[PDB]
């Protein structure tokens, strides 16, 4: 795989951002408010990921269309504490914000993480947010090509609570005390083409707690039922076994994700938590408990080892966080995940990505130790430039204290080449 | 004066109005179908004028938040006839269209001509359209730096009717059965550094139905209390006595423009139309009777006889147009027109500018006929792409019968060379 695209760029108003803001009409104060503390951010990446100049314009047009009305209610401070939070608590980002930019660093690919709320997303109306993410997908399916939400749909019925089931919990808050509420998020995949490419994620916690079905049946058999041709059959229920190894527990399976596109030829990500975060049990997840042990697996398992060296990752065992950490209070541990790609693939086993949060840990820290990786695998561009890239994103802030700039960072081995993705605070008040 | 930029553009679909078209979202369908048949041709015209890249982005843009909204109601077309035509004619083009882009082909600069309306603009519920056009240079004054509204407030007291007014008319038909219906016509002018200078135009002949007072009178007084300086004064008064001449009448005033900025430092325009329409007229006018000769008086009185030649302008008497000439139906004469630019400079006359309408002639014959002119002067980027890019505007038309291409052209002589710009069709089924 050939080494990322990284070029510089600092500037506290990139030109695309200029010459939109010059010329956009909002209709909504929130959605200009959201617009000047995000799209700085977005112009940034898109030029030191080195997109056309055609291209930047495409999607940061297309994010003040698509997305700036999606993101609700612009975030409020708390005159005495400082803390400046959202209504709704998106389960999406630890801050609790409906919009995170990711970079995917190992190909300079920028990703539109956003969870689509309205005014009502937590309050007595709208208590799940159920609609919103739903109208959101359906605008996005109409206005971009090769967008196929029929997957959507179908674990959409499965995972999703339908409109009795919201009555009970409304009628009974304490059959749901967790703060996640989010059912459903979105992602944007921008592809140097033009093209976008669109994921959803389905969190079925509170299907399974009105239904009294475990989070791990309510994903299994919606992936089963959906799966109609059977292409995920062999490598679902070896992950299965690996599950039920791992039960006779800190390996929670959690949510789901699916592309957007032709349902025979679209592909599902199984995602699990774990609450021991050591090497030791990675590489029992990465090899599903040394089954999984062939010259790809161990190659890029021994890469792991050099990229959880190199960021310093603190070992621990990390629950589920009692609150979120919003932006203004201190900075915290919790459980490291990972995806399980049901590629439809020849393979047993379905390819393992590791996600480690680091939010907590030192941010400026954290990429002097990415730059330490970039250097190992020869991203040349990337080494010398992304740390500087990184920082300018947040011109008033302390990087001597601050720990929330980025909340995971991935790893996976595709195509014999490490696989890094950043998934990075984007908001500037 | 240096020669303009011309870069030769002729797809269908340039690179900037797709990237636009494919990321928003509209909210209208009549936005919608204005934008997918404007929206190329302003793109050709940003790429073929030079424009900066980041510009032609911010004026697309600008295009599709200020002005689609302003357009209303997208053109029908009659199914028998074939015409196509807007509810309301507009005054601004003969087609009855309220959008139109010129080409000032001296300096390759783009201007945005609106004509600000609604669905009710026409009805009985508006039918001199005097709201819209306020609030579309509201709504610009605020978006856009600069723009100084004390001008058109001031000249909108005073030439624009009343709502007591207004009901006169509605209460009586028969007062103003003139087809020329618009008081406030709009223009932006866009400037190379990406600022947009915005203007005002004021038509007081309703005005002049319901007051008893003549248009001369209407305007004259209108700038005389306007200009609390008396910078205008003696360009106004020398005017007024060549008006005085000609009336002891084929020489009519119509109506007035101002620029929007700062007040003291703000610039009026005269204008006039006239029925005669040949050389000497044009003399006659040119040089207020022979009284303004001087040296750079005469040299451009020389060149527009070189323009005048080369373009093939068919002299005659023509009066004002019975009614408008839509598209679909077939062209046709009108009188000629003039500006007297009140600078409020040193000199003892405003500086004229002349307009012919070539609405009627053969539009393909007339840029050829220009391009003559075009080497006259050594604008050889121009002479070269010009017309290959004005026909490109328009790819489904028969350009042997094709004469509604171009409306007017317009001639001045501005700091020793010729200025020139075409007003052009801009619009595409
Ligand atoms: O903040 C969270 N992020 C997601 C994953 C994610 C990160 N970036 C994304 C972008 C799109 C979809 C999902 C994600 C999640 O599953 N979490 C469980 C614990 C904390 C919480
Ligand atoms: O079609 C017309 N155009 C304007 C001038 C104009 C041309 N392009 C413009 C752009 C902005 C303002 C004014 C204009 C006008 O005064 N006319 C009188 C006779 C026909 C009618
Ligand atoms: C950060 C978390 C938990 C999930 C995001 S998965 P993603 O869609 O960003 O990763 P891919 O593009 O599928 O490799
Ligand atoms: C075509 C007619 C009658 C008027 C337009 S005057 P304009 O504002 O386009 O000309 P300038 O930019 O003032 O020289
Ligand atoms: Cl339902
Ligand atoms: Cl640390
Ligand atoms: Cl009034
Ligand atoms: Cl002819």
């Amino acid at each position: 795989p050939a080494p990322p695209d990284q070029k510089p760029c600092h500037q506290l108003q990139p030109a695309p951002y200029r010459a939109l803001s010059e010329s956009i009409l909002f209709g909504s104060v929130d959605e200009e408010r959201w617009w000047h503390s995000t799209a700085p951010i977005l112009s940034r990446l898109l030029i030191s990921s080195n997109y056309d100049v055609d291209v930047q314009y495409k999607y940061l047009s297309l994010y003040r269309h698509l997305v700036l009305p999606a993101l609700g209610p612009y975030p409020q401070r708390d005159p005495e504490t400082g803390i400046i939070a959202t209504q709704w608590r998106s389960g999406m980002v630890l801050t609790g914000l409906p919009i995170e930019f990711s970079n995917n660093v190992a190909r300079a690919l920028i990703r539109i993480g956003v969870d689509p709320v309205t005014a009502d997303s937590g309050t007595a109306q709208d208590p799940f947010n159920t609609t919103r993410p739903k109208v959101y997908l359906e605008t996005a399916a109409r206005l971009l090509p090769g967008v196929d939400l029929t997957r959507f749909y179908e674990f959409e019925t499965e995972l999703v609570i339908t409109k009795a089931e919201e009555a009970v919990l409304q009628a009974n808050p304490d059959l749901f005390r967790s703060p996640w509420k989010s059912q459903i998020l979105t992602a944007m995949d921008l592809q140097k083409s033009g093209t976008v490419l669109v994921k959803a994620y389905f969190y079925p916690q509170p299907k399974s707690a009105v239904t009294g079905r475990s989070t791990e049946d309510l994903l299994v058999n919606a992936i089963r039922k959906v799966d109609r041709e059977g292409r995920f059959e062999t490598q679902l229920a070896n992950l299965q076994r690996y599950i039920e190894r791992r039960r006779r527990c800190s390996f929670f399976p959690h949510f789901l994700s699916t592309d957007l596109v032709e349902p025979g030829k679209s592909r599902v990500k199984f995602y699990a938590s774990e609450r021991h975060v050591n090497l030791q049990m990675v590489e029992d997840i990465w090899t599903f408990g040394g089954l999984r042990r062939d010259p790809d697996a161990l190659r890029g398992l021994e890469l792991l080892r050099h990229f959880w060296a190199d960021i310093q990752m603190r070992e621990g065992y990390y629950t589920m966080p009692r609150g979120f950490c919003e932006l203004g209070k201190s900075s915290f541990e919790a459980p490291m995940m990972f995806h399980f790609h049901l590629d439809g693939s020849q393979s047993p086993f379905p390819d393992p990505q590791m996600y480690v949060c680091v939010f907590g840990m030192n941010s400026r820290k954290l990429v002097e130790g990415l730059t330490t990786f970039y250097r190992r695998v020869g991203w040349e561009e990337m080494a010398s430039h992304y740390q500087a890239n990184f920082l300018a994103n947040y011109p008033d802030e302390d990087f001597e204290k601050a720990a929330h700039l980025c909340a995971y960072v991935s790893f996976a081995y595709k195509n014999g080449g490490a696989y890094v993705t950043l998934y990075n605070h984007s908001f500037n008040p």
